[PDB]
């Protein structure tokens, strides 16, 4: 099989070779992102357009690698969307994101695909198109085709795809999905379908925070079962208040509201009563980054103003909301919420 | 001051002292915890008397030094109730500690306050009495005397008081927070009063994890906004994404199903992506945490289901509901949905 592939966005190489220096701490020659996988899409023998506004987004040398790996290169995003089964975004963050998925959604191929990458997660970009998706286009699916970093260096060997929710939902068909994992395949990658209400969680940059608060987790969890022998429920209770309670902050007041209310110096007070052990490196490096904050950051703490913040249970919540006013109200309650938060 | 102040639960010495080994892995002497706390209240000269219906939960020799610092040790918690102005919980975790306050609530005098130590939230425990409080009792104060270490050790240096919620809800009066300051500050410790919203997740025990998840997110923020110069609002987005997803996974999945859907080893490679600097010890510690995860646990974890879990933006919901069934309406779905997760 070979398919008409369309991928939005050629990527910021200025960013990729000058700010990160990938060539040479990662690997690989640009270009990179966007445009390296319409490259690599067109070395695995499909027919692949690139969509790309702004020719001054990378010199003419790198532009020429792309021709010569037959990728078609348009500046018209609605000739991409007429072109392929599958729409890749990477897309700029915010507006262009969703501009340009609601720009080509009238105009993809009957069973088209939309799939995005870094920039959004799925299940809210889903939420920004679903007007028309539920009406014109029910045809559409949507997905996503996260890469495990920056795709042409050598770090970079799979793709997240988001597929059904954890909660049943299908935001693409069965078949759409699996369209998406062969594309992933073909390159040689290897294609690992997750839920897509976990899927940008687990391949975004915001990782790094999956990695060290789960380390954080897990830590007090076996520091809290295997040596302070507390109830399970006790320490899932306080996980999911920290976890929530930070998140909340975060939402109402920003990142520096956030601190302001958790109070660094407090923590590390507290925090150093859970020293058990010396393997707790973890909680070693929280320490001392606590204790050493950049300047300029606490200026900026102590400026920030703590926002109305409401304790929750988040999901016990979800499920007194439908039973009071029924599963449709619910969930329209929980999609405006989530637009505006995430899409505005 | 001569305030009349009880305390309920003498601690589990044979924790701190047998199991922990307190004495020697943190310092100073038996008896910790709640005894210790009457001890040090009733050595500042306020009329102490300390609930306790199991006299075997510690040793003779510890309850002669109890007894020698002038504290009144009963068994029956309605003595105490009559007793104090103010009330302090350090009672096992669970029904335990909200049976005692349930027991209490009806009997303490006129305008007492009660307060939690380690083992609840103080918004969960007014949530737990709010019936009582909200008719016959609306003179009684809920707030918290965390200690944020174990009584009787040398890092317990403060203490921890639940305050008016960053929401703007006053759960005690100011004269009630005063007197539970007092009561720290004339101990010799030193007090900091802190939204009760916030209190639980900087005293707790998962004030370890507090400290690790900041950490991480403040790393992302460093990187993020330094290296990267991606929008503020986009790191933001991502981080209450994250620790939302996080949350949630936990309240419907567990620890161990949480860790199932996030998947580690991609979690890993995705994490790795975002090692730009030697700064990030944090990063390090997690990459190396979860890569070399104990093989029960790991277990466990692929034998765990994954629970549906709704994406939501939580304080924006929280905002919806209350504009589509009022505030009232929505403050009590809050209140029952928060004591389902938290309380039963
Ligand atoms: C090294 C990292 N490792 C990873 N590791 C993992 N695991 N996962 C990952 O995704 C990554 N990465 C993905 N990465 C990654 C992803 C996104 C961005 C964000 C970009 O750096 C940009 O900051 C955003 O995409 C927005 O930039 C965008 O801003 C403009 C839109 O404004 P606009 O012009 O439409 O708005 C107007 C409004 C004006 C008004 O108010 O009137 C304007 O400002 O003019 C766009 O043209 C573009 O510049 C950066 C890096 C890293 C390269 C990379
Ligand atoms: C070293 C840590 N550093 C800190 N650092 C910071 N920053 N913050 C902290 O809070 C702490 N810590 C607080 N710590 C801490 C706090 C809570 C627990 C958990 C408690 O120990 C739990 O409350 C018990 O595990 C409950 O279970 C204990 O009680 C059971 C009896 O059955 P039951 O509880 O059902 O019986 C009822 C009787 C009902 C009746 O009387 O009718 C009851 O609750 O009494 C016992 O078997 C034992 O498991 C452990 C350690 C650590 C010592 C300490």
């Amino acid at each position: 099989d070979n398919m008409k592939v369309s991928v939005y966005g050629a990527g910021n190489q200025n960013l990729y070779i000058n700010k990160l220096n990938l060539p040479e701490k990662f690997g690989g020659e640009p270009p990179y992102g966007g445009s390296r996988m319409a490259i690599e899409f067109a070395e695995a023998g499909h027919d692949v357009v690139l969509a790309e506004p702004n020719k001054n987004i990378m010199s003419d040398d790198l532009w020429k690698k792309v021709e010569d790996a037959g990728v078609k290169v348009v500046s018209d995003d609605v000739e991409a969307a007429k072109h392929g089964e599958i729409h890749v975004l990477f897309t700029p963050f915010g507006k262009a994101t969703f501009r340009i998925a609601k720009t080509i959604i009238e105009h993809v191929p009957e069973n088209a695909v939309i799939c995005n990458t870094c920039t959004v997660s799925p299940v809210v970009l889903y939420y920004s198109l679903e007007p028309i998706l539920r009406t014109k286009r029910k045809d559409v699916g949507i997905s996503s085709m996260h890469p495990a970093a920056v795709p042409g260096t050598p770090q970079h060997g799979h793709y997240v795809i988001g597929g059904k929710t954890t909660d049943g939902k299908e935001l693409a068909t069965e078949e759409q999905i699996k369209k998406a994992v062969e594309l992933a395949k073909s390159a040689g990658k290897e294609a690992y379908v997750v839920p897509a209400d976990v899927s940008s969680v687990v391949a975004d940059m915001g990782s790094l925070v999956t990695a060290v608060a789960l380390s954080g987790v897990l830590d007090y969890y076996t520091v809290g079962r295997k040596i302070i022998n507390a109830p399970k429920k006790m320490i899932e209770q306080q996980v999911i208040m920290t976890l929530q309670t930070m998140a909340s902050l975060v939402e109402t007041s920003g990142i520096e509201g956030m601190v302001k209310a958790l109070n660094p110096e407090l923590l590390i007070r507290s925090a150093s009563s859970m020293k058990l052990l010396d393997r707790q490196k973890d909680l070693d490096a929280a320490l001392e980054i606590l204790q050493n904050l950049d300047e300029t950051l606490k200026a900026e703490v102590e400026k920030a103003e703590i926002k109305p913040t409401t304790l929750v249970a988040a999901q016990s919540l979800v499920k007194e909301i439908k039973t009071l006013i029924g599963g449709a109200a619910a969930e329209g309650a929980i999609k405006r919420s989530a637009r505006k938060l995430f899409e505005h």
